[PDB]
């Protein structure tokens, strides 16, 4: 059940938040927003040096505390240890923002089973491992899981087959456990974010020169993700066009799920 | 692009078809329908003894030829080598029916990463491996890939989280490469089948005392899958209720896809 | 612009309301609800005898005032004069509830053009005439027009062709003038009510078989209409099934209208 | 049931067709198309002068025959007698194209009950009278009724209240009788056409200085109406934008009607 409330930045004051993939792009922007809101933040990515810079800026911005732990989410042991360590750094966990992805570019699928497996491991499986590791703390705090996804996680696009598979998988998994938490009375919210083109360096390099579309600002995108998580909304849609978000909705699916539950 | 005509059993006559997970349930029924249609079939599953029975019955029903290769789709090497061997046995491949799943029951996700992993490997990754292995032959024959999926591969259900993840992944992956084949002029069709409750032994055991819904017959289900694949349809929907099929359709998704291209 | 508040029965206290087709069915129930709420009510229909009973009970229920004026809405002069009289009697008008229909039973269209014409005159044209007559008073009070319509005013059914024409016409006309009031800054709300099967005597005599049991209570129906009107809602949907109310919604239409609104 | 076939111009060859409001605009274009297809045509409108010109061009184009009968559809007696005359002229009737409207311009509704009644009489009631007169002949030929309507006959627009009421009425009436013909096994098709902005002189004059949108060609509009009628389609949608035609569809209504039919 989502909060029938207007979002206020104070909702994140003193909250203990993990942000993954936070060295750049949307993840970094989320860290910065949370810092401005006075959250405790633990950020992760592979890039130790840029993560320290992100942390330093978070402290400048007014984070209650800020730490980084560097590692690759290809490593499921790292994922497990990271959450345990992050929990100790903050003295608990209120929000788990899962945002990282493995390197993805626009290319036709040509026998690249390696990339399919890697995308599944980093983009999907690690999210599951992180969640399992975080759940005890999240149950303690009646916390929130925020899963960052994509238009390519709701509809099919050429050139992102492996990526799409992993993002669709996130939808299937996390939407299913959401239904389980509802019936099990587990007070942990799950927010799935569906993003259009966002003006991160990664996206801008990737779509040049294949796609020529309006890119939404990464700062606003980051805020909207946090907002949705804070308000415990089931899904967050963010795109430069309001008419895109109208097309992402799937009431037919909602009806089928409603009919099953009752 | 689907064939603008009604289905005839003669469409499968002499066609070279792989059916995975064909020792029982829908897979077995598909093998039987294909045999009745006079197709060449190679069936696979883990149990050689039960596959032997299927092959024997396939030849009785009038299969052009029938062979089994036994093994687990947990083994990606087996998946790759199976397709090559199946293709060798038949002298090519017209249709790849991907149907197998790892054993799944209705249970809460209780930090079962091992089941999530196994579901992703068997239900999804092996389908990709099998496809990669089969594609050269399918490109030669302008053939078809048929991916068996589920209502839980289109909408969310409690108690099947790992399974749902794997089936959602199939939609994402196979629907994406379908778009790729359309723009790359690859004349291999991809059919995704979305099934409601089907009266297989597995399903009836799994839902016993938990879900009380009417089950659709496995025989007709199997036929509808084959029909859709033969007709090169993008998606096949099979459920005991017609209203279910209406609610699984996603025109909004199709619009978004059309707008992209 | 609807009122962003919960309905209170006190919203109708001392309000001056006309209800047409109010001798029986939903109309009578509406008069009774308004009476209970302490409204001033003027009711109309052709039969003085039945209207007298409605007025008597309205007073008993606690109407601030209750009166009838009898006549046929086949007569556009009566329609016009009725509103003027009712308004003068009450000293204004806050709500105009348009509810009357000409007698309709379920039959195949059988070249009865006379019935098509009568349906259009009584069910549609008189509503327009009553509206024109009422508008000056409604503008003064920032009041409301409530137009009672039907499932057969949003979707097609056999056996009610003439009636459907008239109810569809109400939608086209009143939804258009609503758009006009929005841009002309006319502070009079228009509420179109879409009703499924309601257990009025007329409906129960008309319909056949088990469908009778799916009839919604006329008492609750009448209240929901008043609520919608009081809250200045654009549309009220009332049916015994929530799935029906889902299927009468037309967001596609709403989008086309929104896109035009600034064009 | 619509014809499971692609349209061929030969489908109208030798067919006996009435077109109302055919002195100009879409009606005139329809007459011209039918003429080219070698149909028998009877055209009507108030102006004999303009009708004569249409007839002359129809004969030029190769109509099997072409006649006009002038009169006002405000007059229900004329409406009825016109159909009898037209049927006598052609020796029967295969298609009745109901297209005429009373003069309508964009204006706020201001006590003009006279105009509301006139719109209802000409735009709606006359269509019913014409249908009643034509039905015996149409039953004999397993013929077709084509009712020309409007976006303002499916959605609400300001400035066309009286017109909208009349076009909505056509939908309510003719869609109801279509259901009646199905259950009564009357083999006469009813086609309701929903038109966006069409570049007729009337439309171009009316929208001048108030609406700025793409106008669809009247010739193609006319053809699509004829095609839909010939193929016994329930509805024809014609607009400059295909997205408009998507927004005019009402599947929910179709479901409600299907459920009642069951
Ligand atoms: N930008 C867009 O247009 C869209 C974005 N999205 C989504 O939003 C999210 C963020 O995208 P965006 O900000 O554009 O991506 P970026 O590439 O900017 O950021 C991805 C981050 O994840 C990290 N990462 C990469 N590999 C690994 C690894 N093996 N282990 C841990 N972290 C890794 C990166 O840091 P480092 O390299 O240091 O490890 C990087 O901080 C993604 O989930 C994506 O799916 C969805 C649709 C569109
Ligand atoms: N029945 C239903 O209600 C529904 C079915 N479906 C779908 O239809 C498909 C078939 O379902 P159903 O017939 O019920 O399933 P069954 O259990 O009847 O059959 C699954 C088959 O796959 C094989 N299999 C199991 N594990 C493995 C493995 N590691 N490697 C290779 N093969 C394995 C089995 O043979 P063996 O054990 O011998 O190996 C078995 O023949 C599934 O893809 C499923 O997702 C979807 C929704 C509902
Ligand atoms: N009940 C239902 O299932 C449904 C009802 N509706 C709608 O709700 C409204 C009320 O329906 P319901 O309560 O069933 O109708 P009723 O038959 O119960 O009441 C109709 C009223 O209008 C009056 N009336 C009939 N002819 C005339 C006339 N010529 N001039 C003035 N009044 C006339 C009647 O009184 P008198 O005869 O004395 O004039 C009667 O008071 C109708 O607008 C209808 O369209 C819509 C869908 C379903
Ligand atoms: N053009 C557009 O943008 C749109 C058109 N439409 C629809 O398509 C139809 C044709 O429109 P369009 O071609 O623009 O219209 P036009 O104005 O060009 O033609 C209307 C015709 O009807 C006739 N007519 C007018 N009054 C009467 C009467 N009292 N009796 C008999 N005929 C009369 C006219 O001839 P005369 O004056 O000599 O009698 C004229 O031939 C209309 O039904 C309309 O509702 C719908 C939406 C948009
Ligand atoms: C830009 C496209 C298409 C988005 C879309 O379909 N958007 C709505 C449709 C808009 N319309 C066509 C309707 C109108 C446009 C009006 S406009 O004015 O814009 O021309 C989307 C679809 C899939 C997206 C990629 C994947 O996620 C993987 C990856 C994640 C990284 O993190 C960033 C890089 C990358 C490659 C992503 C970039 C971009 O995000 C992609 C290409
Ligand atoms: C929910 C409420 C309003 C719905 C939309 C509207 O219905 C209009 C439109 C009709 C098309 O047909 C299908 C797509 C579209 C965009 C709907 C999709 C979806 O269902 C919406 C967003
Ligand atoms: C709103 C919320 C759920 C929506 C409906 C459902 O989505 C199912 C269905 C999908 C088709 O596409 C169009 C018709 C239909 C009936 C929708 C129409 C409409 O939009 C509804 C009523
Ligand atoms: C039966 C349910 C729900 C299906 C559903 O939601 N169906 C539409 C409902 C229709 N309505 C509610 C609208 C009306 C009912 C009319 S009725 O008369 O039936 O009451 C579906 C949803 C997910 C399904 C399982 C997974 O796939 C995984 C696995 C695959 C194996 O291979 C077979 C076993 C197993 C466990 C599956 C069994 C079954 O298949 C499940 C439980
Ligand atoms: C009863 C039918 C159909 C209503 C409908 O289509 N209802 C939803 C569909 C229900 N399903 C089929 C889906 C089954 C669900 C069962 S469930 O148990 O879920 O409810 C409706 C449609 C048109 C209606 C008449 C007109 O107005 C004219 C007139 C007005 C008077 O004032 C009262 C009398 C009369 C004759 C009206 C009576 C009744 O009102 C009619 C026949
Ligand atoms: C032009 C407008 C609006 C139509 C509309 O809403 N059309 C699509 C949607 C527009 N969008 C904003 C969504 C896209 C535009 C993109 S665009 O690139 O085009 O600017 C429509 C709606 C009602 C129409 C009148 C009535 O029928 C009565 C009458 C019939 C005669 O016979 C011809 C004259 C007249 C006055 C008609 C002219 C015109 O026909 C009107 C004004």
């Amino acid at each position: 059940q989502p909060l029938n409330e207007e979002f206020r930045p104070e909702m994140l004051q003193g909250k203990k938040v993990i942000v993954t993939g936070a060295s750049k792009g949307i993840g970094r922007e989320m860290a910065y927003h949370l810092a401005k809101m006075g959250a405790h933040v633990v950020v992760t990515a592979r890039s130790k040096e840029t993560l320290q810079k992100v942390v330093s800026h978070c402290l400048e911005l007014g984070a209650a505390s800020a730490h980084y732990i560097a590692g690759t989410m290809e490593d499921m042991t790292f994922a497990e240890q990271f959450v345990a360590q992050a929990g100790k750094l903050m003295g608990g966990l209120d929000m788990l923002i899962l945002n990282h992805i493995t390197n993805t570019s626009l290319n036709l699928f040509h026998d690249d089973i390696h990339h399919v497996r890697k995308s599944m491991e980093v983009n999907f499986l690690s999210y599951v491992v992180l969640t399992v590791a975080a759940l005890p703390m999240l149950k303690q705090s009646n916390g929130s899981i925020v899963v960052v996804s994509s238009l390519a996680g709701k509809v099919a696009y050429p050139m992102v087959a492996a990526y799409s598979a992993s993002k669709f998988a996130l939808d299937g998994f996390f939407s299913s456990i959401r239904k389980e938490y509802s019936v099990s009375r587990v007070n942990v919210s799950i927010t799935l974010c569906v993003l259009g083109l966002i003006d991160t360096e990664t996206a801008m390099k990737a779509v040049s020169g294949i796609v020529h579309m309006q890119a939404a600002p990464k700062e606003e995108c980051a805020l909207e993700i946090i907002k949705g998580g804070a308000l415990r909304q089931e899904e967050v849609y963010y795109d430069s066009s309001l008419w895109t978000t109208l097309l992402i909705r799937n009431p037919s699916r909602k009806i089928l799920e409603f009919l099953y539950s009752t």
